[PDB]
C-alpha cells in the first residue's frame, strides 16, 4: 500500500479511498427463498449455468446390444431430470443430496452397491439440506470421506434412517475454503452461490427502480399565485380555485394556450437524463461477470456484444461446463455409473466407458458436411492396409451412429452380426496371386 | 530521479508527485476468509487460474493394455479433483499440501515410496497450511529440500505423527524471494495471491459502491418556505404541514402540477454523471491485469474487449497455464507419478511417460477436418518406403485413440494384438519379382 | 541545446524546461522487498521476462537411447525450476548464482568440473546475493573471469567454504557499465531492475490512488444555516440540531423532496472527470515500455491495444526472449551443459548439442498442418535420389519426434533399430536392369 507524509494519501483517518475498508460477513436464510423467486437476476444465475450441463450428455461406448438397455435403466429412473433438480437447489442453498436404493439393503452399513449383481434397482429421491443432517465430522485423517458427516439423519414420519454417505451423491454449490471452521446452516455442506454476487446484484437492481422513477417526473412544472395563503383558508374556497385549475391544466399543450394573470409565474423545471444510459449496461456486465456467463447467453443476445468475433464466441463459456461435467459431477457419481452398469442383468466389463456429449450445436448443412468428411477418413484409412476390414465395421459403425447422421443402423445380431460373406472367403484372389508369384515366375 | 532547483519538481518536501512515496507492508490473516466468500473479484482471482490448469490433463504413451489400469488408480483415489482442491487452497492461503499413504509404512523416516513394488495405495487426504506445522528450516546447504521445514506435525485427536517431506506434495501460492528472512503464519509456506492484488481489488469495489450511489440522489429538489423556523415548533402545527406536502409532493409529475406561494422557491440540483463510466471500465482492466487473466475470460465474453483478434485471442492465457503444469505442478509431484506407475502390479518401465493436454477446445467441424489430416500424413509416410507396416499400426493407432476421433479401438490383444496375416506372408510377391529379377534376365 | 538572447529560451535561472535538470543517483535496499510483496507492478516486471525464457527449452539432438537418460539426470535434480529461481533472484536483488556440487571434490581449487568421467552429480542448491560474498576482485588483465569476484564466502553455521567462480553459474540482473567504480551492496555483481523503472512505476500508482479518491467526493453539498456559530455553543443544543439533520439528509433523493427555510442555502459541488481515463491509459504505456513487455502480455489482452495485427502480435517479445536464451543463459551454464553431457557414464560425444526450443504456441488444427507439410518435403526429397533411404529413416524419425505429433516412436533397439529387410536387400531389381542394360543391348 501507498502512504504519502505530506498530503495524506494512504492515512486510514484522512482518506477515504481504499484506506477506510475492510468486509463484514454476511448471512441470509429466508431472502434466498425471496430473491430466487421474485427477480429474474437471481433465478438466472443459479438455473442455466447448472441446466446447460445436462442438455446432451453420456454416450457410451461399448455395443454389444447393450448400449440400449443400459439407457433403459437410466429412462426409467428418470436420472437425467433428477441430476438437472439435484444441482439447482444445491446452487440455491448450501447443497443438496440424492440416495440411491438398491433393493433389499438394510441400514447404514459400510455400505457398497457395487457388489450386487442383480437387476434390483427402484429408489432415487432427491432431497436439499433442507431435509437432511451432517450430525458427525469425522476428523480422522484417514478414512474415506474425511471432513464429511458419515450420518445422515433422513425421514419424515415414521422412522428415524440413519443413511450411510456411499448411499448419497454429494452435491455443493461453492466449496468451503476451510470446512472444519465453516459455521451457520450448511456445516457439512457448500455455500450458496447468491452469496458472492449479492453486491452486485442489488447495485443492479437498485438502479433499474432509481431511473425508471425519474420518468414520471421528466418534467415538473409549478405555478405561483400571489396570495395563496389565503385563497387555501377553507374549503369553499379552496374548491372553488382547484375545481377550475382541473378543468384549465388538464388540456394544455400545443392545441391550446394557457391564460395566466401578469403576476403568475409557470416556471418549468427539466430534469436530466445525460449518460444513464451507459451506467444501466456497465452493472449488468458486473452481474453477468459475477455469474460467470457472457452476455450472450445471458440477458440473451443483446445487441450490447461488441467482443463475440465470429469463431470464438462461447468457447469460454463451454470450457466452463466441461469443468462441472468432470469435476463436479464425474467423481459424486462414483457409487453410482459402477452400480448403473453392473445393472445389466449382473455382469460388468472392464473397458466399458463414456465420454461426455458435445455442448456446441450445429446446423443442420454443417452435419451434412461433417458427415462427408468422415466417410473419406475411412476411405483414406481403408486404402492403406493397417487395419482389417473386418474391424473398420464396427469403429466406423459405431462413431457413425453416434453423430446421429444414420440413427436407425441396427447391424449388430441383425445384419449377420458383424460378418459379411466377402471378407475372407473373397479374398481368395490375393491369396491366389501369391500362389502364382514365385511359383511361375521361375 | 529528476529535481530542479527551481520550481522544486522532484523536492520530498515541496512537490508530492512521487518524491513522497514509499512502501509499508500489509498483513491479512481472517479478512482472507471474508474477501473470498463475499467478493466475487477476489474468488475469482484464485479458483480460475488453478481451475482450468487439471481441466484436461495427462494422456499417457505405452500401451500394452496398462493405459486403462493406469488411470483406474487415478480415478478410485480422486486424484483430479484433490489437486483442484489442493492448488485452490494453496492459491488462497500461504499454501497446503496433500499426504501419500502407502500400505504399512511407519514414520516420517527417510521416507521413499519408490522402492514399494505392490499394489498398495489408500490414502490421500489434503490439508492447507492450518492443519500443518514447518516447524524446521535445517539451513544446511546440502540437503535435499533444503530451506524446506524436515518434519511436519499433523494430526487432530489422537497422536502426534511426525511427517517427513517426501511423503508430501507442497504447494505455494507465491514463491517467497528470501524464505529465510520471511515471518508471518506461512513461514516454510509461500505468500498468497490476494496479497499483490489487494490494492486494486478495494480500487474498483470502492468505485462501484458510490457511483451506485448517486443513482438515488440523481436529482434531489428543495423547497423554501419563507417562515417554516416556526410552523415546525411545536408538534400539532408541524403534522398539519407535513401531511399536506405529502399529499401534494407525491404525484407531481408529468400529468399533475404543483400549486405554490409566489414566496415559494422551489429548485432542482441535478448531478451530473458525465465520463463515471469509462472510470468504471478502467480500473476493471487493472484488477484483471492484475490477475493475469484476459477480459475474454475475466468477466466473460465482455463487449468491452477490443484487441481478441480473430486467431489470437487467448494464446497468451494457455501459455500462463502451461507454466503452471510444467512448473508447479511437475515437479512437486515426482514422490506421486513414479509410485503410481510403480502401482501396475509393482512393474515400472523407463521409456513410460505423459504428455499434458491441449487447452484450446475445439469445434466439431474443426475435429472432423483435424482427422481428415491426420489420414492423410499416414498416406504419405506409408507410401514412401522408410517405416514398418507392421509398425504404423501403433503410432497411427495410438495418436487416433486419444485424439478422440475413434474412440472404442481396442485392438491390443483382442484384435489379434499387433499383428495381421497380410504383413509378410503376403509381401511374397514383392520377393517374388526380385527372385526373378536377375535371373531371369541373363 | 539552444539559447536565445531575447525571450530566454535556453536561460538555466529563468526558463525551467530542461535547462534546470540533471539526475540524481537513488537506492534502494528495504523497499525492493516491500515493493515486490506488496505490487503488482513491481511483480509482474520481475517474474515475467524470466519465466517465458524457461518454459519450453533444450530439445537434444543425438539419439542412440541417450537423449532419454540425458534428461532423467535434469529431472532428478530439478534444473527446469532451479534455474526460474535463480533468475527471478537475479532479477529482483544485484544477482544470484547456483552452485554446482560434484561428489568428492574438496574445495576452492581451480576447479573444473569437466574432467570427472563418472555418473556423480548430488548438490544443486541456489541462493541469492543475501547469501554470498564477492570479495576480490582481482584487476589482472589476464585471467578468466576478470573482474570477477575469484572467491566466494558462502555457509551457515558450521564452516566458512571458500568457493571458486567455475563452480558457480553467475546470473545478474543488469550489466553495470563501470564494474570496477560500482559501490553498493552488490560489488561483484549487476543491478536490479526496479532501478530503471523507479520512477515510471510510482507516477501510475499515485494517479491510481488519487482519481479512485476523487470518486467518494463526486459530489458533496453543503448548507449554510443563517446563525450557525450560536446552535452549535453546547452539547444539548447541538445535538437536537444534528440529530434531526440525520433523519433530514438520510433520505433525500428522487422520492423525497427536502424542506428547508427561505434562507438556508444548498448549494451542490459537482466535480469533473474529464479527460482522467486517457491520462490512465498512457502511464501503463510508459510503465510496459520500461518494463519492455507490451500490453498484449503485461496486463493481460487489454482491449487499449490497438496495433497488434493479426501476423506481428508478439514476435518482437519472443525476440526479446531468444536474446535471454543465448546471452545470459547460455554462456553462464558453460561449465554445466558439458558436464551433465558428461554424466552420461563417463563418455562425451563432440557432435552433440541442442537448440532452445520456439516459444511460440501453435493451435491444434495448425499442428495437424505442419505434419501434413513434413511429410511431403520428405516425399520430394526422397524423390530425388540425393539421400540414402537408410539415412533418411534417421533425420526425418528425428525431426517428427521432437514435434510432438508422434511421440511414442521407439524405433532405435527395439524396431531392429535402423535396418529394415528391404533397404539393400530389395533393391536387387535395380541392380538386376543394369546388369541386363548393356549385356543385352548389344
Amino acid at each position: 500500500s501507498l502512504r504519502s507524509m505530506i498530503s495524506g494519501l494512504g492515512d486510514p483517518l484522512r482518506d477515504k479511498n481504499a484506506s477506510t475498508f475492510h468486509w463484514d460477513r454476511q448471512l441470509d436464510d429466508r431472502q434466498l427463498l425471496y430473491a430466487y423467486r421474485n427477480s429474474w437476476v437471481a433465478r438466472k444465475a443459479v438455473t442455466i449455468p447448472a441446466l446447460d450441463a445436462v442438455r446432451k450428455w453420456r454416450d457410451w461406448q461399448a455395443d454389444q446390444k447393450d448400449i440400449s438397455r443400459i439407457e433403459a435403466t437410466e429412462k426409467r429412473l428418470g436420472l437425467q431430470q433428477k441430476l438437472l433438480q439435484c444441482k439447482t437447489l444445491a446452487r440455491l442453498w448450501g447443497g443438496a443430496a440424492i440416495v440411491i436404493g438398491v433393493k433389499d439393503q438394510d441400514m447404514a452399513t459400510p455400505f457398497e452397491p457395487e457388489t450386487v449383481n442383480k437387476d434390483d434397482l427402484v429408489y432415487l429421491t432427491v432431497m436439499s439440506r433442507r431435509e437432511l443432517s451432517p450430525e458427525e465430522l469425522e476428523q480422522d485423517p484417514l478414512d474415506e470421506f474425511y471432513a464429511r458427516p458419515k450420518r445422515y439423519q433422513v425421514s419424515n414420519g415414521r422412522n428415524l434412517s440413519f443413511v450411510h454417505p456411499s448411499r448419497i451423491v454429494h452435491q455443493v454449490g461453492e466449496t468451503h475454503p476451510d470446512p472444519m471452521l465453516a459455521t451457520g446452516v450448511n456445516v457439512g455442506w457448500g455455500d450458496s452461490t447468491l452469496q458472492a454476487l449479492y453486491d452486485a446484484m442489488m447495485n443492479s437492481d437498485n438502479t433499474q427502480a432509481n431511473i425508471a422513477s425519474l420518468v414520471f417526473e421528466a418534467n415538473v412544472d409549478v405555478i405561483g399565485l400571489p396570495d395563496f395563503m389565503e385563497n387555501m383558508s377553507s374549503e369553499v374556497y379552496r374548491q372553488k380555485l382547484l375545481d377550475r385549475f382541473t378543468l384549465a391544466a388538464a388540456g394544455k399543450g400545443i392545441n391550446k394556450t394557457l391564460m395566466l394573470d401578469a403576476e403568475e409565474v409557470f416556471t418549468a423545471h427539466s430534469r436530466s437524463f445525460a449518460n444513464l444510459d451507459k451506467i444501466m449496461e456497465q452493472f449488468i456486465l458486473f452481474v453477468a461477470g459475477a455469474a460467470d456467463i457472457p452476455l450472450t447467453r445471458f440477458l440473451g443476445q443483446s445487441p450490447a456484444g461488441m467482443s463475440s468475433t465470429g469463431q470464438h464466441d462461447m468457447k469460454n463459456y463451454h470450457d466452463r461446463i466441461q469443468s462441472i461435467q468432470t469435476l463436479d459431477l464425474q467423481p459424486s457419481m462414483y457409487r453410482l455409473d459402477e452400480a448403473i452398469i453392473r445393472s445389466s442383468l449382473g455382469a460388468r466389463p472392464e473397458e466399458l466407458f463414456y465420454i461426455w456429449s458435445p455442448l456446441e450445436q450445429m446446423s443442420e448443412k454443417e452435419r451434412a458436411e461433417i458427415g462427408k468428411l468422415h466417410a473419406e477418413t475411412v476411405n483414406v484409412i481403408a486404402g492403406t492396409g493397417l487395419f482389417m476390414q473386418e474391424e473398420l465395421r464396427e469403429v466406423f459403425g459405431n462413431q457413425l451412429v453416434e453423430t446421429g447422421l444414420y440413427p436407425g443402423l441396427g447391424d449388430l445380431l441383425a445384419q449377420n452380426g458383424n460378418e459379411l460373406p466377402e471378407w475372407d472367403l473373397e479374398q481368395r484372389s490375393a491369396e491366389a496371386s501369391t500362389k502364382t508369384a514365385e511359383a511361375a515366375a521361375l
